[PDB]
């Protein structure tokens, strides 16, 4: 394996894993044969194990994290002498804890990689992520310690945002591997497009309705785009108000709503969610090669 | 050499107009010195234009609903005067719109066969500025239908935000799919779709005997509230016979769910090639309007 | 006495390949120039006869009193009475052309409800009408339900009419195939599950206004279309109970309902485009043998 | 020789009944003789007789939803007979069922102990057999239960009788088109609803358990509460505005955004494309599991004579 696993400077692995994403393979070339059972087998012999604990630890965190919140009580408040309240404290010095280790960890990934500044929004998007609940959860003890009210706030986003991350840990089963590859390409490409051209014609038709409006509740642009959007969770009332003249313009408006939304442009999404799936098979499963090589990589790196 | 600028008549220029009718409109484009050509032109000026006209347009349109929003007829502030110009200039922009429809239509003379199938969005700015004209006409005669012309034209001028994509690739061909089930596969998914509502709900009404739902308006949406995820199955008591009523509620409900199945089986059963080839159409279209437009 | 052209448009069902012999140069030409000539002006003209009928009939059903009842000289009621008396004349019609169909083509009682779809249908709504009408001369109320059904019935066989245009044709082609294939089974299982669950909540709710099992089966239905409740009882003992059951109804209805509308077009994405078609082309060749033999 | 007709080790027996781990066991079946053996022995006396197992097994399930449903509300069993001939039907039905209940708990014992299996495919093979065990000794409990004087026999037998409804479906292979229903419908639950259930439970534990933690207190203080009010959104009926019992309503109209487009928009979609790529990739397959399905049904009714 000269100049393939351990060089110290400059070595295949490295090169081919590392490259931005600007390298025109960056994702068939780990499909040679020895390449792939080397990275196989040091997954098997080290990887694996290591993954696992690291998957176990982070569930734990979590849940001791979501018991800290859920009991939650002008902050801070005090320590009361009870059971209960100690365990509380100490949860969320553990939150805390958790917080600033991602901190620093996304400081070293940015330091030691030092991207060039233009493909850092391009990939490692599960470095960006965990950065950005560091940051919440740092912000959350600023304003805490502050005596403000808005770190609940905070919190709430770096749970929520911690708890939908652990899509992480999906990488390293083959299945649940590429369906996380899948749903990230799905989110990028059909999830974007339709999102633009749907807030287009939402807004748009939620104007022409609040102009009609006359006076009432409805009257705010806010609360008529409210009522439009719930047409598209199968809840859509058709007739939230009758503060307005002209009956027929203001169904008129709904109905062509409605048929140019609902039925064709969630059709048109279902149907570009089956042209992909049916599309980026093997590029999913390529990517997830690659994704659990970068992870056998730095957990090598990691002793 | 008389590809780009003959003067007289390229083959550009012919390719760009030729109707509907032609059988290979966007196969020939794909000519290697056509699509560099093309492409040349447009990276060069075409790109440059098109932002700034995309920008003018959104701005425009933000500043008709800021107007048309706060309306307070016919009709010494600050908000006043921001209202009054608001007005003045959609209306400018509505008339400069019909403008360069008539110009287009004067120019093209479209056989008002394929005038529908063409120039789709040409027809839907030309019908954006006749809804905003007589928009005005109301409001100077002292009538209130102005409100209906004017949110008509707003509507319109909103959801005509996608004729911009062009000139995205891939918003573009989004736009590109859309355009074909409307111009396609919506007018005869609708009618099967009209008829049997139209049929159930005429069934539902004579069932009835009185009530809130004895019109047929009110039975018909009520019938069309399924559609949207909104199905009552109990919306009227007052009858005779319950269980004719809802087997004949269950029958238009499964029905209906078929019928939207197989819409999705018909359709289901795109392009992606074709799409890009349309996309390249238009943007072309576009080059040449930008280029003779100056 | 023996043509191949009405030979095999009339061929039962027991025949191969109908859907591939109209391929054939002459055959297919020949089609295409009778009904270019005359059968397309007469299949046009027989649809808005029969549009025109339905839109009698509608009138008449819509202004229906609140039997027989006595015709008050208005001149509104007398054009009520004369709708009334031209949709009789229709149904009447259509019975007799069913059971002449009948009498004729001797349908021989394997595809006779798998073919001449249409004729059933035509059949069944004037037996509708006719019972109707047998409710209404004897002091009865349930023809309204007759009528209705029969309304219904004749609304959506407007779609009989669909073809004579590819596009509207080949849909409903595809409504007919999907009704006499795949929503067969889903609604077979859909019906298992939906009864195994409602019997389930049912015996688990003691007493009150849901606790008969059809108020039951209705409530769970209504989850098929995206109203379901979740808490429409309290009434009973084990919530735990409730919720896993409702739950797992939930989970596994969804499950039903993705599995078909994705089985069908996993199945019939391929032979859509080339066997319906075809099945179009046939079905236009059997409308210009019927339109000829009218004469 | 020695195919179906040899009382020692026969390959027909061998591989229907097989381990999993055999590479094709579902394609070798295909094999001309084997399948023409197959389709003889079942037309000739397996049709018939699956049939009358079919028509057995709805009356006994139609005896027991008539027994249950009208079962006697008053308390503290059992109940005392009372003098009625509906009585003495609803009794008689009770004890029917219990009869089936205790039939098919021996037979499933009688599976288990004559075919010695691995211990480690018998959940990944044999589904039906596992699921007929679990209704019947649901409905055994049930029986215990009813004469322990406790109320637990109630929800003992609704879990049976949901089981049962929902087994039926065992019978669908002996008809090709809904047998290969069946088959695909397992296939399904296995894969794509198993993989977006474990994403679509993550993220909805995740929002749920943030919003909970935003609600100040009231009604939606309980976790489990939250839990259904975002659950009411994957059914079609979300509110958006279900409480208002917090502050900061930017934060939970964007968390109730956010779980929407995430799931309701995505998850549910992507499950309509990943569906239809998997049935459009494993009809063969169904088709030929269908085969082995009714060869391993027809293998039992021999030895069963
Ligand atoms: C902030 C907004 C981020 C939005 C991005 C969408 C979310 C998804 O990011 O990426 C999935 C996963 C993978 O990322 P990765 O960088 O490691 O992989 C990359 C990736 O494959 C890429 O092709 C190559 O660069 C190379 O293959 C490899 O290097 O990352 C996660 O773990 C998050 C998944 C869980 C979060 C999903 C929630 C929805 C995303 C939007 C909301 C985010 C906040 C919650
Ligand atoms: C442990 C619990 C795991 C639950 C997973 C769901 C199991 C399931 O669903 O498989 C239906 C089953 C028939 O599999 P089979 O055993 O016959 O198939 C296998 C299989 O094909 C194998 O590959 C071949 O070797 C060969 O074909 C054969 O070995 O049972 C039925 O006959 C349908 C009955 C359908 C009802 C069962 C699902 C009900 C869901 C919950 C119901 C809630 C009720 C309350
Ligand atoms: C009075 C009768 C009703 C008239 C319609 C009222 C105005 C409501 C908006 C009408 C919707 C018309 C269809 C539409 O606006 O979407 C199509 C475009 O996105 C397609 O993109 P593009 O314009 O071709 O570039
Ligand atoms: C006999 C039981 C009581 C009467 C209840 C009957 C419920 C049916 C209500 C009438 C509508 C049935 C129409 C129907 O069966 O679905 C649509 C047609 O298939 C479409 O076929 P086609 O296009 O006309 O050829
Ligand atoms: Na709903
Ligand atoms: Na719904």
């Amino acid at each position: 394996l000269s100049c393939i696993d351990t060089c110290e400077k400059n070595s295949v692995l490295e090169v081919i894993a590392y490259s931005s994403s600007e390298t025109p393979n960056r994702h068939d070339m780990l499909l040679v044969e020895p390449l792939n059972r080397l990275l196989q087998d040091k997954w098997d012999r080290f990887v694996k194990r290591i993954f696992y604990f690291n998957f176990f630890v982070y569930c734990l965190y979590m849940i001791i994290f979501t018991a800290a919140a859920y009991y939650r009580p002008l902050p801070p408040y005090k320590l009361k002498n009870t059971v209960g309240d100690y365990f509380r404290v100490t949860g969320e010095i553990l939150s805390v804890s958790g917080g600033v280790y991602f901190f620093f960890r996304g400081i070293q990934y940015f330091l030691q990689r030092r991207p060039s500044l233009k493909s850092l929004f391009v990939d490692s998007y599960s470095e960006i992520l965990f950065f950005v609940q560091s940051l919440f959860m740092l912000v959350s003890v600023v304003l805490y310690f502050s005596q403000r009210k808005e770190y609940v706030a905070s919190m709430v986003f770096s749970l929520a945002m911690g708890w939908t991350n652990m899509l992480y840990y999906t990488r390293g089963f083959q299945q649940m591997g590429i369906y996380a590859v899948m749903i990230e390409k799905m989110i990028l490409r059909d999830l974007c497009r339709f999102m633009f051209v749907y807030l287009v014609f939402l807004f748009g038709f939620s104007t022409a309705v609040v102009t009609l409006i006359e006076d009432g509740k409805y009257n705010s642009l806010y609360s008529t785009c409210l009522e439009l959007f719930k047409f598209t969770i199968g809840m859509g009332d058709l007739e939230f108000t009758e503060n307005y003249d002209f009956k027929a313009v203001f169904i008129i408006l709904l109905l062509a709503y409605v048929i140019l939304t609902y039925i064709l442009l969630l059709n048109m999404l279902i149907a570009l969610m089956g042209e992909t799936v049916n599309k980026i098979a093997q590029e999913s499963k390529n990517i997830w090669k690659l994704q659990r090589a970068i992870t056998i990589l730095d957990t090598e790196k990691s002793f």
